[PDB]
């Protein structure tokens, strides 16, 4: 593992945090009180790609398990689902588009874009309780920024 993984938590603009409600489904809601163990986090790690100033190439793999966020296509319509990879040839320091999310930086925030499918970002429902997804609405009224936390043990 020539690489560098890093544990680390999301919350999206809002202060809202990602929950594994199902097995391959996250939810992004207002978390508080104890049940705040209900929080997930995922191991990013630093993979090669195009390098630029901002456009920071990472992976994005739940600690826990071996399940890392991917991109695919569903009825020519882009989404965000979770795929189980090998445990043994991942984490590398190289990973196919679908698992590469170009972490940028705008104003003090954090916007994951799709490696495979550019202008693509990941983005969550103001709304309560809503499956997070991939979505083509830079700010608007999706919200596409987000805020990585460092975590420690």
């Amino acid at each position: 593992a020539p690489v560098r993984s890093l544990n680390c938590t999301l919350r999206d603009s809002q202060q809202k945090s990602l929950v594994m409600s199902g097995p391959y489904e996250l939810k992004a809601l207002h978390l508080q009180g104890q049940d705040m163990e209900q929080q997930v986090v995922f191991s990013m790690s630093f993979v090669q790609g195009e390098e630029s100033n901002d456009k920071i190439p990472v992976a994005l793999g739940l600690k826990e398990k071996n399940l890392y966020l991917s991109c695919v296509l569903k009825d020519d319509k882009p989404t965000l689902q979770l795929e189980s990879v090998d445990p043994k040839n991942y984490p590398k320091k190289k990973m196919e588009k679908r698992f590469v999310f170009n972490k940028i930086e705008i104003n003090n925030k954090l916007e994951f874009e799709s490696a495979q499918f550019p202008n693509w970002y990941i983005s969550t429902s103001q709304a309560e309780n809503m499956p997070v997804f991939l979505g083509g609405t830079k700010g608007g009224q999706d919200i596409t920024d987000f805020t990585m936390q460092f975590v420690s043990s």
